[PDB]
């Protein structure tokens, strides 16, 4: 018996991810599995493209393929919409705009299925350039740190999230990926509507040396933090 969703995250929780995608007509499926530990703000996952070769670079799918595993410090736990929506879960929707290129539109349901936290996703990508950084596979295999800004959506009883990912290109340039995100509870019960805050993300991408399928091994660390009001020197 659990009073609050956050109670479901005191220990290690198994994770499953299932993604079906279609980018410029190229269809694929990805399966992932691993575990999360919110007390540590950690998730470890391995992803397989089960349909064959992934038609886009793994790093472009990284944000798409679990904010409920963030470590919210004690003084911020009342701002944790993600765990509060559990076990029923939440819908996470994004549009991602790659600058001077296509966009991804995604919808995901993140909820418990038995003892397992499951992220099921549909992705549609359109208008990508055949010789651009995405379909041309010009991204480095990494994903730098980033702070994700969160704001309550009172009317939808959820949250809205915007951030810009800077993907490194092998020639030393950057490919911008503008993320617009919203999350709404699946269930009808009350959720915690957060004050404005951040999630700080780190991601580390690797390969299983024994794995011959197209795949990504992913480690994320994510911790919640407050905001500070920037001031220019003049006003200090």
């Amino acid at each position: 018996m659990v009073s609050k969703g956050e109670e479901l995250f005191t220990g290690v929780v198994p994770i499953l991810v299932e993604l079906d995608g279609d980018v410029n007509g190229h269809k694929f499926s990805v399966s992932g599995e691993g575990e999360g530990d919110a007390t540590y703000g950690k998730l470890t996952l391995k992803f397989i493209c089960t349909t064959g070769k992934l038609p886009v670079p793994w790093p472009t799918l990284l944000t798409t393929i679990l904010m409920c595993f963030a470590r919210y410090p004690d003084h911020m736990k009342q701002h944790d919409f993600f765990k509060s929506a559990m076990p029923e879960g939440y819908v996470q929707e994004r549009t991602i705009f790659f600058k001077d290129d296509g966009n991804y539109k995604t919808r995901a349901e993140v909820k418990f299925e038995g003892d397992t936290l499951v992220n099921r996703i549909e992705l549609k990508g359109i208008d990508f350039k055949e010789d651009g950084n995405i379909l041309g596979h010009k991204l480095e295999y990494n994903h730098d740190s980033h702070n994700v800004y969160i704001m309550a959506d009172k009317q939808k009883n959820g949250i809205k999230v915007n951030f810009k990912i800077r993907h490194n290109i092998e020639d030393g340039s950057v490919q911008l990926a503008d993320h617009y995100q919203q999350n709404t509870p699946i269930g009808d019960g009350p959720v915690l509507l957060p004050d404005n805050h951040y999630l700080s993300y780190q991601s580390a991408l690797s390969k299983d040396p024994n794995e011959k399928r197209d795949h990504m091994v992913l480690l994320e660390f994510v911790t919640a933090a407050g905001i500070t009001l920037g001031m220019d020197e003049l006003y200090k």
